[PDB]
């Protein structure tokens, strides 16, 4: 699956939940949130075996179509063929991504105050998108 | 609060469920499904008091920015402040909209074989979008 959601108005405090299933041969997938495809507050990209990266979560921002400095995480609570729910929230200081085992944090570099764009790409099958 | 979902590949037989709450002071809302904003396979529009309509579901299609002939349905199972889930599925011949109280049918006028666009508009707050 790989859909795009626009016309959003997610503000700090609100929670965005993405439920789906990781393909049984996933190279990796990504979950981007921001203003648009060129300006992302967060590029959550768990990589099983993609671009030389093996079982590593890469976080990054994007502004004016330019990638920021990568932030590689130590924890990788994901496995192929796994059905997971990803919860995203943020504030003026950072973005939080919670999965049942680990909570990932990434600084709100762009100082964005609302999310209007969400896109899921890669080897992930979306089953539901919830707002809270 | 009306969002837009693009980049979809909903094939006939697949179920799209929109769950949310109708505002207590709602006058109307709509669920559009199709190719893009100007080419819709279905414009499901429950009107409480909208365009001179009082408690009536108006269904229609749109091709190249032009509405087809309005289809007013006999049943109106909605009430303001009501929390609902609207299920949509289709095939080459017709589109089905299931509401816990009533099921609506509309012919697939355009012969559309996949849904790439979904937009919810009006006095409706979306809580979740599921793909079954």
């Amino acid at each position: 699956q790989g859909l795009v959601v626009t016309q959003l108005d997610v503000q700090p405090g609100e929670c965005v939940k993405v439920k789906g299933k990781i393909l049984s041969d996933a190279k990796g997938f990504s979950v981007n949130v921001g203003k648009d495809s060129s300006t992302l507050m967060l590029h959550f990209n768990p990589r099983f075996d993609c671009h030389g990266d093996v079982n590593t979560v890469v976080c990054n921002s994007k502004e004016d179509g330019t990638w920021g400095e990568e932030d590689r995480k130590a924890d990788f609570p994901f496995q192929q063929g796994d059905k997971v729910e990803i919860c995203i929230s943020f504030d003026a200081a950072e973005v939080k991504v919670k999965v049942p085992e680990v909570e990932f944090e990434f600084p709100n570099r762009l100082g964005m105050e609302k999310i209007q764009y969400l896109a899921v790409e890669g080897d992930f099958k979306v089953k539901a998108i919830k707002f809270s």
